[PDB]
């Protein structure tokens, strides 16, 4: 009921490649793909620009669909798998970005769910914030909700801004933060109208792909999931974080 | 063609009776209804839940409406002065701000013309910040839009966040950033609508009236000035800069 495509380029700037980075004896992008196999996806492709990124997918079992280097993002990366396959308009995909190597399958389910069951084009998940460094860490995605749920903003800034907590200090942080999970769902079609639209000035900006759909006045819905342990591996720190956590 | 109302509390938390702060002569409140005046309203009032604020702006010549002293913004006290004066739900109102005593009155007079001109229930403007101080202190209140002009969030934190020059440093900043002024357009119709509405909270976190409006969904435009003399007075800082300035 629902396609998997993990995006994976090697040459990311903050930990450089990264998807072949040794988690307790296997990359970091087979990891996802167990993820991905866990969820109950009908068909897993992991979309790379690097053929020793593609062999280690392919020795560990799973499609692989090449794609152009030039990509500025996992979801323009998603495009050109999507045409490739061509894929029906309606057909949902899920984007599980290969730094998410702890994402649980119950969470890539419910993020498909959660699409299929709403009229808005993208769906995404986030996690409450407990303590202050990752609030201030700008690796960190925060994003802030309507009372519907859809998403007003995301950012690498600390955002909601506690002004009265704020002005005292920055050491301690209400129960109101939420760090947005590396996981997109939406339907082939939207894909295909996502690279069709110029890139937003925004997206460049904050590096976040995701603002091109806000910057387009178009809806991203955000279910919040209470706990899931383990984080998005960004950065060196990150990777001993998850190492030792696995 | 057009209402000003401004609200002006006495009890400030940062800069404690600022209605009444000297500047260079008169007190702020006064210098707020001169703009008011330039701009051509054919009513304005000066909304307060002081005696003294009152006796200050009669001395000038000007309306008072007294009101509740437990508003919790100056949105929900023009909410009292519109029933008082029983306006129609079409009156165009204008919030000046009590704190923006440098605003021009071309800048008013574009605000209630941008309201009336649009099928939006709210529409304010912001200016573009050309240095870095402005840019990474909360007092001044940031703003991201959309491709149309309506506003994502409006936020005390540094947004849009600039992730690679931020990593590097805070020294600089890029053409991206926008300082939104105290000021707003809205017909009575919306002032009853927005406190029929039970407080968000989100308002409450970054002490943001405004953002009742996108919690519950609903769009506020922003149109920007390229150039806006002055700031907002919310600090003793800025009452210096306002004084040395005016
Ligand atoms: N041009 C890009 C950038 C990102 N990605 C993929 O999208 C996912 C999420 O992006 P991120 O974690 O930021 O990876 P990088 O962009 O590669 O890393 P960095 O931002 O540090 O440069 C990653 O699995 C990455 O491989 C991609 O396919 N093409
Ligand atoms: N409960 C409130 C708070 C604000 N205001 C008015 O709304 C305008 C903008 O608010 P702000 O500049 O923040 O004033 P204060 O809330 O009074 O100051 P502070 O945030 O420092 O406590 C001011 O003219 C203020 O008098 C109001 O009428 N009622
Ligand atoms: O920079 C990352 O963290 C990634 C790429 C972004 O474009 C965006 O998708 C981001 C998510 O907000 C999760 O952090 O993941
Ligand atoms: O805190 C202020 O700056 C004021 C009160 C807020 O509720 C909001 O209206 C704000 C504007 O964002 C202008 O700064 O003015
Ligand atoms: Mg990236
Ligand atoms: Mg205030």
């Amino acid at each position: 009921s629902f396609v998997v495509i993990i995006p994976a380029r090697y040459a990311s700037t903050r930990l450089p490649g990264k998807p072949l980075v040794d988690i307790n004896g296997k990359p970091m992008i087979v990891h996802v793909l167990e993820r991905a196999r866990e969820s109950g996806a009908e068909r897993i492709i992991v979309a790379t620009d690097h053929e020793d990124v593609a062999r280690a997918v392919e020795a560990a079992g799973g499609e692989v669909c090449m794609t152009r280097a030039d990509h500025q993002s996992g979801t323009e990366r998603l495009a050109e798998v999507v045409e490739k396959c061509a894929f029906s308009d309606d057909t949902v995909i899920v984007n599980v970005q290969g730094d998410e190597p702890m994402i649980p399958a119950t969470i890539i389910r419910q993020v498909a769910d959660n699409l299929a069951q709403r009229q808005v084009g993208m769906a995404t998940l986030a996690v409450p914030i407990h303590n202050a460094e990752e609030a201030f860490n700008p690796n960190a995605v925060k994003v802030v909700l309507d009372a519907e749920g859809y998403a007003l903003y995301f950012s690498r800034a600390t955002i909601p801004w506690d002004r009265d907590r704020f002005a005292e200090g920055l050491e301690t942080v209400g129960d109101n933060f939420l760090r947005h999970l590396g996981i997109y769902g939406y339907r082939a079609g939207f894909i295909r109208r996502y690279v069709n639209w110029q890139p937003s000035p925004l997206e460049h900006i904050e590096m976040l792909e995701q603002l091109r759909v806000l910057w387009y006045g178009e809806k991203i819905h955000v279910a919040v999931a209470q706990e899931v342990p383990g984080t998005g591996v960004d950065t060196p720190e990150d990777l001993e974080r998850v190492r030792a956590e696995m």
